[PDB]
């Protein structure tokens, strides 16, 4: 009855569960503001060391910005995201994941760009190509076309692809091996992993402080 | 008789086709400029929704620089390019096949990065590390060896490789497909994509207007 | 007993060997200074067209900086670099072999990022996910895991991997095929390739004087 729930089962892991099924867990508003609202949270939670994000039912998500905030506060994080795309990943649904630090797909996943310049639009020509070289990410986002879990594993688009039954227990087990280091320096890991992607030149960013 | 034939066949679809097969399509001042000035034409046609790249004869290409004007040419179509490479795809050729936004092989295609400091070489060096990752792209233009259509699919060098015979209806067909998306939704894919690659950061993108 | 040996067997070609495999190469000062001149050295020796970096015993390298002086003196040679990488990569160790211009592997290498800014994870943090893209870069760099030398070459991460027995042999024949282009050809190879990384834009890159 919340639309995203939050589970602390496991030691060191927030489980996030994106949770309107009925309607894919589209990225309505009132799904992407409570979200926004717990990633802010879990900044704060000393507790939490890896978060891992997922969809209830069938899809993962089938995608005024909001979701800008959201893509930003995921990697404000200190902590690695791992998405668990448990099924579709659709527009902005595939953006969504690509801010996850880490992706690992069920068997059941497919990923497609869709939906007007929208956050969504703007996020995946950043990511897309950064993830799986432009050659690919072009022709995916001008076809439009489905993207099975085989063939996002192949291109790099996911980690691994597995079983639907072991999705979120690969991401539990990928997420206490990642308890094991320490805090600080995991964060250093994320922190210096997203200013790589933007900063201008080699020599400039090994001078960073 | 004509260095560059257009060829207007299929509903929204604009086949140019390189001709000079004697030459293998060689990028001369006399092919690049008609070229350039159909570019220009192209991008005014609202009949044409996709534009397909092909050579004539046994090559694609074997390639005062005009090469950098077709390529911002290409790039400032608002309809997507496909680089139909039925034969040999060398240094200014291979430029110019990465200068389209998508690729597709014949199973006799081949690549080649060849050659003084040219258009060719500069573009070569900002894109083809940026389709392949900068490990392959760096060997293939030290060594310069030959990348065959199979290796050039399997690395994401081009998109599929299909029999020679299947080349252009491949390329027809994802043209086809293409022009069921909005020409203005389109264009702002095509656009935010190569403006994605040249972008100072994630966020900065994500503030595009 | 000297830290890093030099061989000008072969015509056109140094092989430069880290010399403390006791220790696994650990990119320690008394090894990576020694190293830091030789480099300089080999800059103005123009009998050596190639370099050839390797490791001495059954590691690559296990890894107040001066790797980042190795890396950017490595970029500043006008001569291309091969990693022959023949066993552990390892943290300062994976950076050293990213910051070559080529990689081949040994069968019996692996490669793990580890490890406080360093600039090993500066490095790397630019360099993994160009080479190999933000997905697996990612990953691999948060998870700490080890890449055998098999997924290596799948990923991009080198260009080949060849039997123990093969490994300098087959830099050597590279190495060779790169003596055969001209050496001014070569370097504006190798210095459009490493600042096509840092470029603004493509249009900024193909302005490059």
């Amino acid at each position: 009855t919340r639309f995203v729930l939050l589970d602390r089962s496991r030691p060191g892991v927030a489980l996030v569960t994106l949770n309107r099924p009925e309607r894919m867990n589209s990225m309505a508003f009132d799904v992407m503001v409570p979200l926004l609202e717990l990633l802010g949270d879990l900044r704060h939670d000393n507790s939490v060391r890896v978060v891992i994000l997922t969809g209830a039912g069938r899809g993962f998500s089938s995608g005024m910005e909001v979701l800008d905030n959201v893509i930003l506060a995921l990697r404000r994080l200190h902590q690695p995201v791992i998405a668990a795309v448990n099924g579709a990943a659709i527009g902005g649904g595939l953006c969504l994941a690509l801010a996850c630090d880490v992706r690992i797909a069920a068997h059941n996943a497919y990923f497609r760009a869709a939906g007007g310049l929208t956050a969504s639009e703007l996020g995946l020509s950043y990511l897309l190509p950064r993830a799986i070289g432009t050659s690919r990410a072009f022709e995916i986002m001008l076809t439009g076309r489905d993207v099975d879990a085989a063939e996002a594993e192949r291109i790099g688009l996911v980690s691994r692809t597995v079983p639907d039954d072991d999705l979120l227990e690969t991401c539990f087990e990928m997420a206490q091996r990642m308890r094991g280091f320490s805090r600080p320096g995991i964060e250093l890991t994320k922190r210096t992993l997203w200013s790589g992607l933007d900063a201008a030149s080699l020599e400039g960013h090994m001078q960073a402080e």
